[PDB]
RNA sequence: GGGAUGCGUAGGAUAGGUGGGAGCCGCAAGGCGCCGGUGAAAUACCACCCUUCCC
């Protein structure tokens, strides 16, 4: 453990007051911040990279990216991603720069179907693979909407060169309690990869442009 | 810790990074950002992690 429910319900009811979270003309979002000491990157230390679904689901979606197949495309715009690309449009997306690199920069997750892997990789990889993103695949059945809302609802949870992670936990119209359910999904998800409990030194909370507030240990 | 600092090319420009972000400051006017665009990467705003210097 690297928290409790408690103090992160402690901190994020915190940021969430006013005192530290001032209102603003949209509904922000709650992060998470984990900050780590004496960590050695080039010794796999902490080397992140984990798929965490939200257990308390935000008011604000994750933009997915879906790459379908004839049979699937109906059920994929049913989950009603950030965007759909059939393969067809796919392909023509090749050479393209601007459209590429502002799909791979306006949306979080890209869901391509097996059949069209190689395609987006070529395609959609260059422009992923710099932003920390990547492509993952889509169930080969028909009916994708679960998957899609899956990812939806899903925060990825990654280290690149920083001794740090940096995560959305949710909404802040959400219950302190909720928050502090995904936080501790957050939290699993590293324990589960590498066990860094020493190595911590600090874990911030706060809205998209409230103070950060530290929980308590 | 507080104040500074970071100059290939392209990008109205000295882009150290990363997460949040569709808004931010202002009575307003207006500025800034998103958008558009360039790029390997995007920039307001909120934060966290760095380089170098000062105290
Ligand atoms: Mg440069
Ligand atoms: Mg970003
Ligand atoms: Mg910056």
């Amino acid at each position: 453990m690297l928290a409790d429910k408690e103090s992160l319900i402690e901190a994020l009811k915190l940021a969430l007051s006013t005192e530290y979270n001032v209102k603003r003309n949209f509904t922000q979002s709650v992060e998470i911040i984990l900050t780590f000491k004496g960590i050695d990157m080039k010794k796999g230390d902490l080397k992140l990279r984990e798929i965490v679904p939200l257990p308390k689901q935000p008011s604000k979606a994750k933009r997915v990216l879906v790459v379908p197949s004839s049979e699937q495309l109906e059920y994929a715009k049913k989950a009603s991603p950030k965007v759909v690309i059939t393969r067809e449009e796919l392909q023509k997306l090749q050479g393209q720069k601007r459209p590429v690199k502002k799909l791979a920069r306006q949306n979080e997750w890209f869901l391509i179907n097996q059949e069209s892997m190689a395609l987006a990789g070529r395609i959609l990889g260059p422009a992923l693979g710099p932003r920390g993103k990547f492509p993952t695949p889509l169930p080969n059945t028909a009916d994708i909407s679960e998957y899609i809302n899956r990812f939806k609802r899903s925060v990825l949870v990654k280290t690149k060169d920083q001794p740090q992670v940096q995560v959305f936990i949710g909404t802040e119209d959400m219950k302190p309690e909720d928050l502090a359910e995904n936080a501790i999904a957050v939290l699993n998800a590293i324990e589960n990869k590498a066990k860094v409990e020493t190595n911590l030194r600090n874990i911030y909370v706060k809205t998209t442009m409230g103070k950060a507030v530290k929980v308590k240990r």
